[PDB]
């Protein structure tokens, strides 16, 4: 009665998404070459991802390498290519990044983060100021015109049984599932799942560590004992992240929804409380010692596979 009113829509869509698949599929459109190997991680829904959990994962995977990664940085302050952090030190406020990249540096403390749309002038600033070993495009599954050495697929259970926008939350059709290289299935923690393809294929689950004080520096949550806190969302995570402190067991005394796009500019909490909010608000709220998010760690099963694929790249 008024979902079904987007289907019209999803099918026009649908024609449009096909028809830019193919054109990649069968050499008509270029796609172009950085000169060190390019690990992609995306996924084929809006909402809920583990991508940035897994981009994190994937970081401390490489090490031992100078490692950038790519961000869109859709809605900015400033356009064309930026280079948001070197190594961990952030060289941009989050207005000028853009919160997706400013988020990603802050969350990656010894990696390069560079926002651009097309994803190639990225990397070719970046081999010229930061000289990386290897790039992650965060969000790469789509941005074909870059060529990736492993192209790796988030899939949560969710999507399987999913549409094309606007009627449900799929950028593709799931056929183009057949682009991976590898798939990682989300979400084994709440919404387990197994599904075969040939493909190597990896389980993801998300388990809770610690806590990110306002610095994004980890902190146990010991701190939590014989406290009950005050925790606040700044945009429709009130359902989420409410759920998630009951389920982890957190005494709330308290809960604020604030406006989604709150930069935070009026916001005074009290000397001796202690907050919990979510790391995307916390980007904001700097400074402020008494405000931690959650930290969570991802578990993958199989990884010394995953760590050979990675390995073998580099030749």
């Amino acid at each position: 009665m008024l979902r079904s009113s987007l289907l019209p829509f999803s099918y026009l869509y649908e024609k449009i998404i096909n028809f830019r698949n193919t054109l990649y599929d069968k050499g008509f459109l270029k796609i172009k070459k950085l000169p060190v190997p390019v690990i992609s991680v995306g996924n084929l829904s809006v909402g809920g991802s583990g991508k940035t959990s897994f981009v994190m994962y994937l970081a401390d995977l490489l090490k031992d390498k100078r490692v950038c990664i790519l961000s869109r940085g859709y809605k900015r302050k400033s356009k064309g290519t930026l280079i948001v952090s070197e190594y961990g030190n952030l060289k941009v406020s989050w207005e000028e990044a853009g919160d997706e990249p400013y988020l990603m540096a802050k969350l990656l403390p010894h990696v390069s983060v560079v926002a651009s749309e097309d994803r190639y002038k990225g990397g070719l600033l970046a081999l010229e100021k930061l000289s990386p070993e290897v790039f992650i495009l965060d969000d790469g599954f789509q941005h074909r015109k870059l060529h990736r050495d492993l192209n790796i697929l988030l899939l949560k259970k969710k999507d399987l049984k999913d549409r094309l926008l606007p009627a449900g939350n799929l950028r593709e059709p799931l056929k183009e599932i057949r682009r991976a290289d590898a798939l990682v299935l989300t979400y084994q923690e709440v919404e387990p799942f197994e599904f075969f393809t040939g493909k190597p294929t990896f389980k993801m689950f998300r388990e809770f560590c610690c806590l990110l004080n306002s610095d994004f520096e980890e902190v146990p949550f010991d701190i939590l004992k014989e406290r009950e806190v005050i925790a606040f969302s700044g945009l429709g995570d009130n359902g989420q992240f409410r759920k998630v402190l009951k389920n982890l067991g957190i005494k709330v005394k308290e809960f604020m929804s604030f406006p989604d796009h709150y930069d935070y500019s009026d916001f005074t909490p009290e000397e001796g409380e202690i907050y919990l909010t979510t790391p995307k608000d916390l980007i904001k709220l700097q400074g402020y010692e008494n405000v931690f998010a959650l930290n969570f760690k991802v578990k993958l099963e199989r990884e010394e596979k995953l760590k050979k694929l990675i390995y073998r790249i580099f030749y």
